[PDB]
């Protein structure tokens, strides 16, 4: 825990353009680790907000025509402002609508992290999550995080596999959508983030999940979600170091 | 608990076009019973989503001009794909805006379940809940579920009255809006669902509400809502069978 | 606890045009105190709804071009109907977009309460929270509530400072955005509310927060949120009277 300490003290302004199902949970997750979430969606204020922000999350979970042109416009505003973009191509494999939009976005702007599941990342570039992540990294030259049973991170010349979390995370809507926001909270305006910042963001989230699911008062997916926020708020270096399970490839 | 066991194993894709106050809760409810919710609202992807989905929920709780034309278009796309629609005419009796919209929708598309309170269903058709449900069934030839102190379901040649749930359920926003999603999770792509699927859906919800409200850790409407999700996640056959209360059944 | 008793019995219909991060939490907080929330955003039903409503909340937390004209239109419809408006100029200091919009809104319609933090209310008008609140009152001739470490209320010829609540509230998104909706719930269709109603609304919220944070089962910001809703639901006169901390 190096980056988390800085999030708690500096309260980084983390702009979220995310889906309607997960806005509240995203904002709450960010507040629990000390970040300052802002769900600004008006392109008319992007320039002034982005000047002082630390990152931008773009998540297309509920993409519609109302969002398309605005997302492209704000991504260009972010690039111009040097504001790092975390991009979550939610369910891109499920429609030609989403595929065509994600291709247009990644042809129009440079993003700093692409986060998804194996199937989503595979649809972007078209078996192993590591192989998929490496192929995507070669195409976009942008950090890749593939979430799954084990999580994969590829940045620069390094690929890492992480093994933390809980099954109850799959049964909470926008767990993974919140993870995209947490990653944005760890960037501190670095458009080419150190792999160590990405490893800490994913590990903080998954170790908090693991600890929450062990709490005596966790009785299922409903009670888990408040206990995850509490555990993120309290997470300390001892717990982190005892629990982290990482290995290189 | 025949259908709930199948939801947990098959993980049915359940598309929800629902109101902004209850999206998250609705998705979490569906996940807790094993379904796979998707809040897709773009008509441009409805054809590809609906081919593989098991039902669609349409709920007009926060209806605005931005939604009107899109709802009509996706209902038609559902009808063309054979995808069952669960329609929740939220607060239809409260404005001419909502009345006119709901009338237009039901003239444009065939829905598979209409779910509402007695006042909502009465406003649609222009009396006890059973009489209102039967009149609505005669007009739309579509399953009707009327929620209330007792719940009423009319489908095919039967009318049933059910008696489960909790007072805390009225103090949680989108409890009922979640019920419309749960129902959609029980349809398995049947455009004329068996009444037994509707009975199980309403009973699973109300029994889970009852048991959550009895939990020692339930301290009010705030702690109830996480407990309801847990109870839906854990609900078993023994608890279902011990608790279910059918009040009366009429045939034909 | 005069007004809260009446909310529980009368179940006032409280229209909320609020931001997409806090809609569910706002509706739940209102339901917990006995109010009847309705998140109606269609100008086409504003006239019928507002006739029977007790107040309207306007909160610009996620303001976009899709909202601008509609907000102006429904604020005018509220004025015509005699429906009191609570206005929360969320982050107004953060962009010229929001500054321009809030200026236009307050030139187009008369609101009944303006609620914000000190930096928001200062950006609206252009040292301490009391001074800012008095200057805003002199400009808009409208009750002002400034939230902070201590809360400030200015209405008519009185200014009050309150000292209740919990740090945990700042770590729960739309706590403050809920307070706007709770204030609306205490208006009972009074376009010039008594300062006592505003003091009660803010005190109920803050005392509930303080009691929730002391619960043995409150383990942080995540468990706090459900416990705040429970504590609003159960809050009684005895606890209110024991806990209230008011001055000037
Ligand atoms: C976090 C956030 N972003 C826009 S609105 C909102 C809730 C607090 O005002
Ligand atoms: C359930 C759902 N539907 C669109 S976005 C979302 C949350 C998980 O991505
Ligand atoms: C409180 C509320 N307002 C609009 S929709 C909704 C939930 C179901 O009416
Ligand atoms: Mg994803
Ligand atoms: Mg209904
Ligand atoms: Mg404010």
């Amino acid at each position: 825990m190096n980056y988390l300490n800085n999030i708690r003290i500096e309260n980084p302004l983390t702009i979220c353009y995310t889906n309607d199902v997960v806005k509240n949970f995203t904002a709450n997750g960010l507040l629990s680790i000390g970040a300052s979430p802002a769900m600004s969606e008006a392109p008319e204020e992007a320039e002034e907000f982005y000047k002082v922000a630390q990152a931008l999350l773009i998540n297309i979970g509920t993409l519609t025509a109302q969002n398309e042109q605005d997302i492209i416009a704000i991504a260009q505003t972010a690039n111009e402002a040097g504001l790092p973009i975390v991009f979550d191509p939610v369910a891109v494999g499920a429609s030609t609508y989403r595929k065509q939009f994600c291709k247009l976005l990644l042809k129009s702007a440079k993003v700093s992290v692409i986060k998804g599941n194996a199937s989503e990342i595979l649809a972007l570039i078209d078996l192993d999550a590591v192989t998929i992540a490496k192929k995507a990294y070669a195409i976009y030259k942008t950090a890749i995080v593939i979430t799954g049973k084990e999580d994969v991170i590829v940045q620069g010349d390094k690929a890492i596999v992480l093994a933390n979390g809980s099954p109850l995370l799959a049964r909470v809507t926008g767990a993974g959508c919140l993870l995209g926001g947490i990653i944005a909270g760890f960037l501190f305006r670095e458009t080419e983030p150190d792999i160590e910042a990405l490893i800490e963001a994913v590990s903080v989230f998954n170790i908090a999940a693991e600890v929450a699911a062990e709490n005596e008062n966790c009785g299922g997916p409903g009670t888990f979600s408040p206990l995850l926020l509490d555990t993120l708020y309290h997470l300390n270096e001892t717990t982190y170091q005892q629990r982290i399970r990482i290995q290189e490839v």
